[PDB]
C-alpha cells in the first residue's frame, strides 16, 4: 500500500550483493525505516529471487524485540522495497573490533540477548543458519537486532539441506553431513561467545577450507585469560555431536541453557527492558 513516493530517502546504510539498505523517512508519519531496496532485474537474472522470497517469509513471522522487524513491503517496475527497522547503532561487529573485547558483564549480557532471541526463533520452528557478529546489529538503546533472514530455513511443524552460512560460523554437520539443524545455530553462538572475550572467532584462517579442516576437527585453543565460566559454556557448544550441545532439543532446550552458571546473574524475563551495559 506504501510507495516510493511515500519517503524521503536520506543516507545508504549499506549494501549487498544484491542490494541496498537507505535510511528512509515515511512523510506522513515522520517515522524512520531502513529501506531494503532489491532491482528486481539483477535478482531474477542472477537467480535471488528464492532468497528475497525467503527473507520477506521468515520476517513476515518473527515478532519478538530482539529481531529487525518488517513494517510493510512494496515494489514499483524495477524494485522491491522492504521497510525494516532502523538499526541505528550498525552491527556488533564494530564494536567487538573497536574495543577489542568484551569484558564479562558485556558478554554475559549480550551472550543472554541472543539465547533469548535464539529461544524464540527456535520455538517457532526457524533455523537462522548465518549467525555473526555481522548479522546481529543494534538498535538506538544498544539492544541487539537480528537481522538476515535470506538463508534462514523454516522448518516444517529436525534437518535443512541447503547449504548455505559463513565459513568461521558453520557447523560442523554442514560440513560433513551436509545438513543443519537448531542446534546449528548453538554452535555459531559458541563462536560469537568465544569471539566477544577472545576478539577473534575460534575457528581462523585465510582461506575456507582451512577453516572447514579445523572445524571438523575441533582444533581451537582459548586464550590465556578468558572467563571461566565462559569457556564452559563455550565447551559445551562447540561439541561436535549436534545432539550434545547444550541448549538443543536432545538436551532438553533451552532451560538448562540458561541455568548455565555463567548466567547467574541475568534476569531473563524483561531483557529487552534493561539498560545494557556501557561497552567501554
Ligand atoms: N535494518 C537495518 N538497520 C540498519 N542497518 C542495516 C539494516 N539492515 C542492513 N543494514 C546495514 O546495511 C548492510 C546491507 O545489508 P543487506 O542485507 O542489504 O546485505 P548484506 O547482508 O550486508 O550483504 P550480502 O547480502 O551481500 O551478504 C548491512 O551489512 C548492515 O550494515
Amino acid at each position: 500500500k506504501k510507495r516510493p513516493e511515500d519517503f524521503k530517502f536520506g543516507k545508504i546504510l549499506g549494501e549487498g550483493s544484491f542490494s541496498t539498505v537507505v535510511l528512509a523517512r515515511e512523510l506522513a508519519t515522520s517515522r524512520e525505516y531502513a529501506i531494503k531496496i532489491l532491482e528486481k532485474r539483477h535478482i531474477i537474472k542472477e537467480n535471488k529471487v528464492p532468497y528475497v522470497t525467503r527473507e520477506r517469509d521468515v520476517m513476515s513471522r518473527l515478532d519478538h524485540p530482539f529481531f529487525v522487524k518488517l513494517y510493510f513491503t512494496f515494489q514499483d517496475d524495477e524494485k522491491l522495497y522492504f521497510g525494516l527497522s532502523y538499526a541505528k547503532n550498525g552491527e556488533l561487529l564494530k564494536y567487538i573490533r573497536k574495543i577489542g573485547s568484551f569484558d564479562e558483564t558485556c558478554t554475559r549480557f549480550y551472550t543472554a540477548e541472543i539465547v533469548s532471541a535464539l529461544e524464540y526463533l527456535h520455538g517457532k520452528g526457524i533455523i537462522h543458519r548465518d549467525l555473526k557478529p555481522e548479522n546481529i546489529l543494534l538498535n538506538e538503546d544498544m539492544h541487539i537486532q537480528i537481522t538476515d533472514f535470506g538463508t534462514a530455513k523454516v522448518l516444517s511443524p529436525a534437518r535443512a539441506n541447503s547449504f548455505v552460512g559463513t565459513a568461521q560460523y558453520v557447523s560442523p554437520e554442514l560440513l560433513t553431513e551436509k545438513s543443519a539443524c537448531k542446534s546449528s545455530d548453538l554452535w555459531a553462538l559458541g563462536c560469537i561467545i568465544y569471539q566477544l572475550v577472545a576478539g577473534l572467532p575460534p575457528f581462523r584462517a585465510g582461506n575456507e577450507g582451512l577453516i572447514f579442516a579445523k572445524i571438523i576437527k575441533l582444533e581451537y585453543d582459548f586464550p590465556e585469560k578468558f572467563f571461566p565460566k565462559a569457556r564452559d559454556l563455550v565447551e559445551k557448544l562447540l561439541v561436535l555431536d549436534a545432539t550434545k550441545r547444550l541448549g538443543c532439543e536432545e538436551m532438553e532446550g533451552y532451560g538448562p541453557l540458561k541455568a548455565h552458571p555463567f548466567f547467574e546473574s541475568v534476569t531473563w524475563e524483561n531483557l529487552h527492558q534493561q539498560t545494557p551495559p556501557k561497552l567501554t
